[PDB]
């Protein structure tokens, strides 16, 4: 069985790795095994002197703090975003662009970006006067919490995977991870996309064709939209993967809508299981969010992402075709 798992983990560089099998094959440890595999693939343990037992211990603690009883925002989603970010980092148009520390930041940020998600939206947490919303003053409530939890777990026993980074290295990594995870809040998406469009329109490259990033502002914005793309990459995956993601997000949305209905609150969009159009919501999701973003990212790394954009447009047509 580890033989099969080890074979499925050979695909870790491929879009459309079957992350759900890896979840089953790994005993519901997709985040640990995929993270461990990717760190070995990128030689990160050696570059940053990460003891392997420390890495495993942190990853398993971190994975434990995703909710097994939340349908979408769980450790499988975390593993999938880690692995999608890992592929996006390897695109030819970005070769030698980012430092090891920046690569570490983006992969780490992807691993922690939804930890301890309770399965309800920011607006729900605000409207129900939750402790989370009270702590974080209604601003990117979930995303601030994911960060706090992700960094806090580094202090548990034998969990500081960054123990051998220099002081300046940790400082920079910490700031970069915060900037990246706060960018996963959808309230930031329009401004993020506008900057990405502006960068594409004014795009600069080097002699060897690779993207040229002069300054922190441009470098972090690319890493922010990269992880954001990976977060919104479900409709770009092979359809049998996409559809299982759609099942999971809709079940989590419906359960929030049930709570909203129990409390006499207005039901959030797409959360009313008695008035839901799964298919229409996926088409609108693609048309108004995912395709605008992925089309702009494809422009940035053209033509590296042509196949991923083709898949997204095929999946959009397929969900559209299923509207009665
Ligand atoms: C049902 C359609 N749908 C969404 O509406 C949303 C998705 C999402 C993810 C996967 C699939 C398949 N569908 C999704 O992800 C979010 C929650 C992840 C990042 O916060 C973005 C949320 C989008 C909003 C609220 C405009
Ligand atoms: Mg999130
Ligand atoms: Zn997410």
């Amino acid at each position: 069985q580890e033989d099969v798992l080890a074979k499925e983990l050979e695909d870790v560089n491929k879009w459309g790795l079957h992350v759900f099998r890896i979840a089953e094959l790994s005993g519901n440890r997709p985040l640990t095994v995929i993270m461990h595999t990717i760190f070995q693939e990128r030689d990160l343990l050696k570059t940053f002197k990460i003891p392997v037992d420390t890495l495993i211990t942190y990853l398993m603690t971190l994975e434990d703090h995703y909710h097994a009883d939340v349908a979408y925002h769980n450790n499988i989603h975390a593993a999938d975003v880690v692995q999608s970010t890992h592929v996006l980092l390897s695109t030819p148009a970005l070769e030698a662009v980012f430092t090891d520390l920046e690569i570490l930041a983006a992969i780490f940020a992807s691993a922690i970006h939804d930890v301890d998600h309770p399965g309800v939206s920011n607006q729900f947490l605000i409207n129900t006067n939750s402790e989370l919303a009270l702590m974080y003053n209604d601003s990117s409530v979930l995303e601030n919490h994911h960060l706090a939890v992700g960094f806090k777990l580094l202090q548990e026993e034998n969990c500081d995977i960054f123990q051998n980074l220099t002081k300046k290295q940790r400082q920079s990594l910490r700031k970069m991870v915060i900037d990246i995870v706060l960018a996963t809040d959808m309230s930031k998406h329009m401004n993020l996309l506008a900057d990405l469009k502006t960068m594409v329109e004014t795009k600069k490259v080097t002699s060897s064709g690779v993207l040229l990033l002069d300054n922190y502002s441009d470098r972090i914005q690319v890493l922010q939209n990269m992880v954001h793309c990976a977060d919104l990459s479900n409709p770009t995956k092979p359809l049998q993967l996409y559809r299982q993601w759609t099942d999971r997000i809709m079940e989590e949305f419906f359960r929030q809508g049930d709570r909203e209905r129990e409390r006499g609150m207005e039901i959030s969009p797409m959360c009313d299981k008695h008035n839901a159009s799964v298919e229409k919501s996926q088409v609108g999701f693609i048309d108004y969010i995912v395709h605008p973003l992925w089309e702009t990212w494809a422009d940035l790394v053209h033509p590296d992402a042509q196949d991923i954009l083709d898949t997204l447009e095929d999946n959009r047509e397929w969900y559209q075709s299923t509207i009665p």
